[PDB]
């Protein structure tokens, strides 16, 4: 069966994401790049490849708000997101709907838009069991208390329409569980979001983020559910040399704790983190072999087990 057929209606149980019968499950997959730039990478052909060939469990649909994203055409972006959610569902994939804030880094900057967007998405897709909602990608320059209060404003909008869906909440310092801004996950544990069926996001780039970030991820997974919605094997820019030795340490920890992940990213951007070589999406593939960057061959190999 497909991932969705095998695990069904996933929910948080204790400090882990579980399938519909209480067994902890690790969902591993890929994140798209921003759809305002790399929409041409997301076709019947590339998505079929991700599902049937790469054996991904999950796809994260990254919708930037600024940077020529959602704010420029709310109707058009929303319609394309409905289409992509349906396409992922038709290939048996779990889907993360990613409200991809970055700059400005205060999520409240985009709150009014977020409520509109998520109200539409949650009403339309309420009957689906395979959609997770990520309400704020990479909060930065803000306190944990302000992220918590943002989450408590948006969560009821979703839950009013779709009460059983899992929501992922971004964390301080570009979702580094506070590490980049001189803090850590203990801050979250002491003042958690007042809702359940919640997970907290962690992002890392293995060439830049070493033992202190790895230790923070281990600490956080003792206290609350974590999903790695964005990670790379290169530096924090999404480019540069890969450190696969460090990446493998993260992969092993995540497998051991059943922490799900989506790798940045499923596009043919020039940066080393984008899994395809430039020109691949314009050529219509192939989505394996000589079209893969080093990071691409590495992740595809992890996903195929
Ligand atoms: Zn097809
Ligand atoms: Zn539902």
């Amino acid at each position: 069966g497909t991932p969705v057929e095998r695990y069904g209606k996933v929910q948080v149980c204790g400090t882990q994401l579980c399938d519909e019968h209480g067994n902890p499950v690790q969902l591993r997959g890929m994140s798209t790049h921003g759809i305002q730039w790399f929409d041409h990478c997301l076709t019947d052909s590339s998505l079929d490849a991700l599902a049937y060939d790469w054996k991904a469990d999950i796809i994260r649909l990254s919708m930037y708000i600024q940077e020529d994203g959602y704010e420029t055409n709310p109707r058009g972006f929303t319609d394309r997101m409905h289409q992509l959610i349906d396409m992922a569902t038709a290939r048996g994939l779990y889907v993360i709907v990613d409200w991809h804030i970055l700059t400005p880094g205060d999520p409240h900057y985009n709150l009014d838009r977020a409520k509109t967007f998520f109200a539409e998405i949650a009403q339309r897709h309420a009957s689906k069991t395979n959609v997770l909602y990520e309400i704020a990608n990479e909060p930065n320059g803000v306190s944990w208390a302000s992220i918590k209060s943002y989450a408590e404003e948006v969560i009821p909008v979703i839950r009013q329409r779709d009460p059983d869906s899992v929501i992922i909440v971004g964390t301080r310092g570009w979702s580094s569980l506070g590490v980049s801004e001189g803090s850590g996950p203990a801050e979250i544990a002491a003042n958690p979001v007042n809702a359940s069926n919640i997970m907290y996001a962690f992002h890392f780039y293995a060439a830049s983020h070493r033992d202190n970030y790895l230790n923070a991820l281990r600490e956080a997974s003792e206290l609350f559910p974590v999903f790695v919605t964005q990670f790379g094997t290169e530096t924090y820019t999404g480019d540069g040399a890969n450190d696969f030795q460090m990446a493998d340490r993260y992969i092993d920890l995540m497998a051991e704790r059943k922490i799900g992940w989506t790798k940045w990213n499923y596009s043919d951007d020039f940066r080393s983190g984008a899994v395809f070589q430039p020109g691949t999406c314009a050529s219509g593939g192939p989505w394996s072999g000589s079209s893969l960057k080093a990071s691409g061959q590495w992740v595809r190999s992890k996903l195929q087990s």
